[PDB]
């Protein structure tokens, strides 16, 4: 029976779904490794949502090439791997070690570009509904009021892209910025479903939420953000258009 593969050489490059774990063989051969077994176990996460009981899973990778990329893991989240090797007549110790995957842009609630709940001249009212966390949680919510300039071509240069740039109204107009900012949540509003009101002139975290012009053509987009270790992510999905 062979040793264990040495506990500190075990190490994992690590993404939102996916873990490749890489390690170097026993330390001397006893016989030949025909295959390692390695249990994965979810240790913990960062997000809320999960049951982390049906997350766990073994592997049973045939050959003695020392690296797995495991799939199909849930994001923000610690995976404990226990390898073992094999000669052909049994297993070698386990040694054990864990990797984190890197959390992802929550996902936000589905939206048809449904007539808004009322609109006039200077605003728009929208009913909002709360995004899921997806390996963190949801920090902030935000607001994004684009301005339509005029088009000649359906077709774009690139792809479709949300904000991580914030931007206040104040500023757009020196900045030449297409967008503003209108709103900013703590993610501890916004628990249910409930309206909101493009242009009601009243400020969150900062953010004026000013009326709009009923001359100029605009689209709205609900974003959400998720923080942990220094890597934030977005998404955001349109919720409505004005025009006059
Ligand atoms: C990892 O596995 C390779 C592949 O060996 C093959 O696969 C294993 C999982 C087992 O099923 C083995 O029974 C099987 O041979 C090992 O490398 C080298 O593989 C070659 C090709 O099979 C072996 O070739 C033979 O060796 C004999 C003795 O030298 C010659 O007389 C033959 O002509 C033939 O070429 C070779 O033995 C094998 N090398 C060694 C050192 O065993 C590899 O060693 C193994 N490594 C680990 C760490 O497990």
């Amino acid at each position: 029976l062979p040793g264990a593969v040495p506990t500190e050489s075990i190490q994992g490059s690590t993404f939102e779904e996916k873990i490749f774990l890489q390690w170097r063989e026993p330390t001397q051969t006893y016989g030949v490794i025909t295959l390692y077994e390695i249990t994965y176990k979810a240790v913990s996460s960062f997000d809320p949502e999960i049951d982390l009981s049906n997350q766990s899973g073994r592997v049973s990778k045939l050959g003695n090439e020392t690296h797995f990329l495991f799939f199909g893991l849930y994001p923000g989240t610690t995976y404990s791997f226990t390898i073992r090797a094999s000669t052909a007549k049994g297993f070698g110790p386990p040694a054990t070690n864990q990797f984190t995957t890197k959390i992802s842009a929550p996902s936000m609630p589905a939206y048809e570009l449904e007539t808004p709940l009322n609109q006039t001249d200077n605003t728009v009212t929208v009913m909002l509904k709360p995004a899921h966390s997806r390996g963190a949680p949801v920090s902030v919510y935000q607001i994004v009021v684009e301005e339509e300039r005029p088009r000649r071509t359906k077709k774009t240069t690139e792809i479709l892209k949300c904000y991580p740039v914030p931007i206040h109204f104040q500023n757009a107009s020196l900045l030449n910025s297409q967008y503003y900012f209108a709103a900013e949540f703590p993610a501890d509003s916004l628990q249910a479903a409930q309206p909101f009101t493009i242009g009601d002139n009243k400020t969150y975290n900062g953010y004026w939420n000013t009326p709009l012009l009923p001359y100029k053509s605009y689209r709205i987009y609900f974003q959400a953000a998720s923080r942990a270790n220094g890597e934030t992510k977005i998404d955001c999905v349109q919720v409505a258009t004005k025009g006059g």
